[PDB]
C-alpha cells in the first residue's frame, strides 16, 4: 500500500520533516520520499498503513491499498 500525507500552512515544511523522522523510526525498512508538502511511504502493509494514518489523524492523508 501507498500512504500520502499532505501538509498545510506556514509550518508544513517543519511538521513534514518531524513527521518524516518519526515514521523512519517506525518503519526503518519504509520507502519514504518528501516533494514539497507531501510525505510518501510506499512498501507499507496495508494495515500498518491505517494505523499510520490514525497516529497522525489530524493529518490529511490518502491510502492506496493497490
Amino acid at each position: 500500500a501507498v500512504v500520502r500525507f499532505v501538509f498545510r500552512g506556514d509550518l508544513a515544511e517543519l511538521m513534514l520533516r518531524a513527521v518524516k523522522d518519526h515514521l523512519k523510526k517506525e518503519g526503518p525498512h519504509w520507502n519514504i520520499t518528501s516533494r514539497g508538502n507531501e510525505l510518501v511511504v510506499r512498501g507499507i502493509h496495508e494495515s500498518d498503513a491505517k494505523r499510520i494514518q490514525k497516529e497522525f489523524p489530524s493529518v490529511q492523508s490518502t491510502i492506496q491499498a493497490a
